């Protein structure tokens, strides 16, 4: 019925026309006495047709529906904090000294933010409403709202229109709150490490790089928090952690965003077994805390049930490939004879072999791949009984990695061999320690039934 | 006196020699039954409990002896210390010669001890080992500079105050997070890398994403995306996190620092003032049991000053106060030639450094920081009502032409909080951002904090480098 540019340009003209005649169409302050959630909670118990004309409230919110019986009766839907109530504006109840009813309400469109002074009640039908004496425009919406990629570029629209979108992001903040408290209860101490560093260690990933002008120095954005957090373990913070963005300069897809939110903790006097027990407590507890159960459903078409009831399976990556392929790969894995017997180095061959024959062994429970070779795991400690291997675990949910942990290599000698501030700190004595990383975005995806990482990040990185 | 390289090289030989004897000098796991704090709490109350056998761990920080059959150590874990009294008598001799075992244990070593709790005749709380295991040797000699910054792990082990500083830091951040959560604010993460870099007036860092072939700016503030969330209908939203400014480094500037911004739909400048006074007074009482704390502006060497955080705090209106102290009316527009020149002439008469290019915003900023930013040292205080030309995102004052509904709080001359009623008129004002304003931003109050700087005052530090674990430094 309406062109959008015309609409935009007319609402613009209206705003200036208000200005030019004195009205301030963007008032500074509307003193509100109740929120929409508070309103519902207080007045749901009313009878149908009941008005409390005695009781005057100031309320605010955004108009999302506009309707009318005729000129002297207008209806709107008013939303605040994910809740909605009806505004039933009736000519006769209008404080007419403050403005002509028809001109006051004809200028109120879908998307406008308003302030309303009026009395609570219900329609005969039973609809909970505010009945205004005065409705003030506090901030106009200049575009027509919708009744694609837009969810990502214009997230504010998504949050207003789709009830589920908001629910996804509340869950997100809850998940992060749960984790933070889970660790705080267990005596972990939260810290911030630097985002920009001269070296960029902690994982195997191409880094972003930037420049500081006044120091004339190039810097790498951190690809992980591992190295500085161990330094703090040396510094005597026995249980330490960090939740925060890390940056990897690799391609973007459903399960990759160039900046993502991770959590790493390090735990002095711990090892892989404790890390396994912690992982099983954390996930089972988190999921119960959100759903009242350990089985969640997910839409990997029809959904599947993921059962987070512990324990979980622990598949040993060498013993399992050897099992299913009926072939021995002797422990010098980067040797020519073993590299061949697989077949672009040994680390990437194992990654592909694992990524085919092992990472989707289970879909109906989360599970662990354990005991990765030293050649894949340069900071993980050597296995206490199994030459060539390490005390490492990675948890997987539906084929994607969400948790990576190991007993930390704390021998400065067995480490220079896998390759400075960090190297030196190891020489001051790192205690035996267990370390663990989490993919918070990825975990959020499963727990909010999303199948892109872009759905659980408010502003995912996109091209222009 | 021992050469440090010899020391390092000998402890190295010791480690290998352990390897070759079959010993694993970096064991995987010592099952401990109690932490040092737990130990102190349980045994504060000259007696031995030879019956109770504990496994404990920690770092040796002092080494001493009364001959061969009696060795003393200080063992530290989680900021606490107890004594290790190793006594030939109680030693399990099956496990090895007493003298050889304890001769090999040096300052800095991490150990695992199996033994019994007690107190010396003198009364020092101790563990009395039956067996001590080396878990991880310290290959260098610990100290009894800049090293605090490059080797923070050393700082944390040696200086009790350093650790305290960083516990206070995390506590401050916990308090704030709960302070807002209690009041219904919702925490979010916004992007660190953006196509535009608004939010404040600061040169940004720039970086590049390869697969998208795209340049990106590291965020200089969280303001713009957080208002977008206000439009999106999160009425009370916040973020605590790093921001990045590519400008110089000094006592009060680190290229990455931690801020907190919150935005609060339907609030304004007055609510922001009430909040600020509640937050600071409550934070300080929560840490110290009082509202007045002492601070070493001049330095530890010099006499401190008391800062009183009892509310209300002074509100100095920036135009009233400059015109007051300089005896001048500054006509508007402030960017007019006649006023710009008059500001140039005030700065000259008072013999002050004139700014980079002499723009009006930068001249007012200098006038303010010379005549106003140090009006008080004994309490925090507010500078309010800054001109629009200094405050491009702040809303226009509801009664005061030319001005804005802005406040900045100062402690000892440094800015730690900047807040205003948000300009939400897309006309009086990033394209994504500019466009969202066209969808309707409610009247909203917005507020920013410098966490590092607040930490400084609340832990008596004179540099921002003292409250950041790894400050950025030259190599
Ligand atoms: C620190 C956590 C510990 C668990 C494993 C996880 C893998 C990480 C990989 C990754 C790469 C990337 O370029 C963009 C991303 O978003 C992600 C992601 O989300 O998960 O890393
Ligand atoms: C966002 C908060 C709002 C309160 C005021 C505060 C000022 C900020 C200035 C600054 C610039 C810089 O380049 C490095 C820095 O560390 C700092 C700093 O610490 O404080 O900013
Ligand atoms: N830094 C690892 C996570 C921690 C593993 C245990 N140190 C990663 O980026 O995947
Ligand atoms: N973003 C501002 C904080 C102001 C808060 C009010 N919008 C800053 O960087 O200083
Ligand atoms: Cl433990
Ligand atoms: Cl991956
Ligand atoms: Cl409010
Ligand atoms: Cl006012």
């Amino acid at each position: 019925e309406v062109d959008p540019r015309l609409y935009f340009e007319n609402r613009s003209k209206f705003i200036q026309d208000q200005k030019d005649k004195g009205i301030n169409p963007y008032p500074h302050k509307f003193e509100r006495t109740i929120s929409i959630p508070e309103f519902i909670e207080k007045y749901k118990d009313l009878g149908n047709g009941e008005h409390l004309e005695d009781t005057i409230l100031n309320i605010t919110g955004r108009i999302m529906r506009v309707s009318a019986s005729g000129q002297k009766l207008r209806f709107f839907d008013l939303v605040g904090d994910g809740e909605k109530i009806q505004v039933l504006a009736n000519y006769s109840f209008h404080n007419h000294e403050k403005g002509n009813f028809a001109e006051c309400y004809d200028k109120i469109r879908r998307g406008d933010i308003v302030g309303i002074v009026g009395f609570p009640g219900k329609s005969k039908k039973g609809e909970l409403s505010i009945f205004p004496k005065e409705t003030i425009l506090l901030s106009a919406c200049l575009h027509m709202l919708p009744m694609t990629e837009i969810r990502y570029r214009q997230r504010y629209l998504d949050l207003l229109i789709n009830e589920s979108s908001r629910h996804t992001f509340v869950t997100r903040t809850k998940i992060i709150n749960f984790l933070r408290n889970f660790l705080n209860e267990r005596g972990f101490f939260e810290v911030e490490t630097p985002m920009m560093n001269l070296i960029a260690g902690g994982a195997n990933a191409r880094p972003f790089i930037t420049h500081h002008n006044d120091l004339d120095l190039d810097l790498y954005l951190r690809i992980a928090t591992e190295l500085p957090l161990k330094m703090l373990i040396v510094g005597g913070i026995d249980k330490v952690y960090e939740i925060g963005k890390v940056f990897r300069n690799e391609g973007i897809d459903n399960t990759h965003n160039p900046e993502f939110t991770s959590c790493e903790f390090y735990w002095a006097y711990a090892d892989y077994n404790d890390l396994i027990k912690w992982s099983e407590d954390f996930f089972s507890q988190l999921v119960y805390h959100l759903f009242g159960t350990y089985k969640i459903s997910y839409n990997k078409n029809q959904p599947i049930e993921i059962d987070f009831t512990p324990p979980y399976p622990k598949v040993s990556i060498v013993e399992e490939i050897e099992k299913v392929t009926n072939t021995i790969l002797e422990q010098p894995f980067d040797s020519n004879e073993t590299i061949e017997k697989m077949i672009p180095t040994a680390a990437k061959l194992l990654d592909q072999l694992a990524s085919h024959f092992i990472e989707n062994k289970y879909n109906d429970k989360p599970f662990f791949i354990v005991e990765h070779p030293q050649i894949m795991s340069p900071l993980a400690k050597y296995h206490r009984t199994k030459p060539g291997l390490t005390e490492r675990l990675e948890m997987f949910i539906c084929g994607k990695e969400v948790l990576n942990a190991y007993t930390e290599l704390n021998d400065p000698f067995k480490q220079k061999e896998c390759f400075s501030a960090f190297c030196t700190s190891l020489e001051y004595g790192l205690p035996p320690t267990g370390g663990l990383g989490l993919g918070i975005d990825r975990i959020t995806m499963f727990l909010t039934n999303k199948n892109s990482i872009k759905d659980v990040i408010l502003f995912p990185t996109m091209r222009p």
